[PDB]
């Protein structure tokens, strides 16, 4: 029973190994996180926008992702492409409004 | 009393013990808070997003809660279910807005 | 030249004395902040919505 502290260009978060590494297909669930890991400070630094990463954390928490309404799409698209998320699992209502 | 420094999937929050205990029938008021107690780190990890936790703490502050207009309802009702919070207590104007 | 760290039910912030105490009419600019001050932790705790 261990949880790690990972920071994304500022605000940090606490994640369990099983929750974060249950989707090996995405870069988050692979070993590339160790590339972003910084053992010198015991932190996993991603250096990205610290609001969409929160949505990705909620998605991994529940298995379903939602799209922020005030973060637009040309900021959401870049984050979902950099993080390698699947854009076809982002909720049901949120999927429709994001597509619209 | 004491301002317990607890973080919920990221940033931390502190609030008095009695203010937390004003709703003992809820998960936080009852002994489930001790079940989430982490004496090794002196925090109460809920594995829940801090955004909805802010509204939950606002509810534990007073007799009224408010629902923001932007975030999706699904995650909000999920957080309501996990915290054991009743859904017919979420303000009055915000209640009808959530209803529609 | 000194700035204080004040926390409001969680997330904390850094404020200069002149900026925070330039409006004495409001409770923030008065001495009641010392009532919310916690010298035991060197923090000014308000415990409100952040």
């Amino acid at each position: 029973d261990a949880l790690i502290v990972l920071n994304v260009s500022g605000t940090r978060f606490q994640t369990w190994q099983d929750t974060l590494e249950r989707y090996p297909d995405t870069l988050l669930g692979s070993s590339e996180r160790d590339f972003f890991y910084h053992p010198e400070t015991q932190q996993y630094f991603f250096d990205r926008d610290p609001d969409i990463f929160r949505h990705i954390l909620n998605f991994y928490r529940t298995g379903k992702l939602h799209y922020p309404r005030h973060e637009c799409i040309s900021a959401y698209d870049e984050e979902l492409a950099f993080f390698g998320l699947i854009p076809e699992i982002i909720g049901d209502c949120c999927y429709e409004e994001y597509k619209d």
